[PDB]
This record gives C-alpha cells, sequence and structure tokens, in this order.
C-alpha cells in the first residue's frame, strides 16, 4: 500500500497539557471518517494552528479511522497522547471541499 497521495499528514506536538479536540460522524453515520467540529483553545491542535475546524481524520499514527466509529477514534487519538515514545500525534486530513458554492 502506497504512502497516500490523497491527504496531508499533520504532526501535532503535545505542547498543551491536555489535547482538546472534538469530532463527529463514524462508519455507521453517512460519514465514514470523523470530522473536526470543534477545536478547544487549550489543545495541542489549536496551539499548532496547522489544523483547522472542519477537517477529517482518516489516519492517526498510522491507524486508519476508516469504517471506524467516532467513538472508536476518540480512543485511538487519546491513546497516541498517553504514550511517551512519541511527543506528538499524527493527524491525516483531506480538508474535503464541502459545499464550494460559498466556502
Amino acid at each position: 500500500g502506497s504512502s497516500g497521495s490523497s491527504g496531508t499528514l499533520v504532526r501535532v506536538k503535545k505542547s498543551a497539557a491536555t489535547l482538546g479536540i472534538a469530532i463527529e460522524g463514524g462508519a455507521n453515520t453517512r460519514q465514514p471518517l470523523p470530522r473536526i467540529v470543534t477545536i478547544q483553545r487549550g489543545g495541542s491542535a489549536h496551539n499548532c494552528g496547522q489544523l483547522k475546524v472542519g477537517h477529517v481524520i482518516l489516519e492517526v499514527n498510522g491507524l486508519t479511522l476508516r469504517g471506524k466509529e467516532h467513538r472508536e477514534a476518540a480512543r485511538i487519538i487519546a491513546e497516541a497522547f498517553k504514550t511517551k515514545d512519541r511527543d506528538y500525534i499524527d493527524f491525516l486530513v483531506t480538508e474535503f471541499n464541502s459545499g464550494p458554492s460559498s466556502g
């Protein structure tokens, strides 16, 4: 399996004391991958700025969130924060072009 052309790997360092990110969707729901609906201020992601509100996590630290439920994902991401081996979390987003008419 190739590296992955569709998508942009985003590295978020655990700068903040606690990661604060919100998502929605899930396999069950029309949306297969989780989409960022809210990005807490005191969260590594935000502090980074690289990421924005409205992204879609397709892969985290190598683990793909395909066919996974938002809940199952929340755990995957969190687990990446607990560990110490790495001082960051990989966030693969595509920034789908939802309703280009306006945005």
